[PDB]
DNA sequence: AGTGGTGGCGCATTATAGGGAGTTATTCCGGCCTGACAAGAGGAAATTTAAAATAATTTTCTG
C-alpha cells in the first residue's frame, strides 16, 4: 500500500504524458499492460520514440533525493 | 519265464507372459512479434567573448 502511494505521488511528480506512458507500459494503477507498439498508438506515435520516452524517463528518475525515499522498498 | 510296472516321451490340456494396438498426456521444434542498437535531421537553450558604461585611482590644476 505504501509502495502504491509513494509511486503514485512520484509519477504525479513527472511529467503528465510520459507519466501516463509508464502508468501504460506495465499495469500501475490499470489493467493488463499493452506493449510498446499500441500504447505508441495510443499516442498515435508508434514506434522506437516510445522506448525513448522509456529509457528517458527512467534516466530522468535516476537522479537521487526522488527515488531513494522509494530505494528503501529494496531490502 | 511272463505279465505287469516304470520311466520317458507324446498328446492333450492348462497357464503365464509379452507384444501390439490403442489412447492420453507430457514434451520438443519452429515462426513471428517485441526489444534493443545505430544513425540521421531540424530547431532551440546555454556559454563565451567583445564592446560600452558607473564607480574608484591617478594626475593635474587652482586656491
Amino acid at each position: 500500500e505504501s509502495l502504491r502511494a509513494a509511486t503514485h505521488d512520484v509519477l504525479a511528480g513527472l511529467t503528465a504524458r510520459e507519466a501516463k506512458v509508464l502508468r501504460m507500459r506495465f499495469g500501475i494503477d490499470m489493467n493488463t499492460d499493452y506493449t510498446l507498439e499500441e500504447v505508441g498508438k495510443q499516442f498515435d506515435v508508434t514506434r522506437e520514440r516510445i522506448r525513448q520516452i522509456e529509457a528517458k524517463a527512467l534516466r530522468k528518475l535516476r537522479h537521487p533525493s526522488r527515488s531513494e525515499v522509494l530505494r528503501s522498498f529494496l531490502d
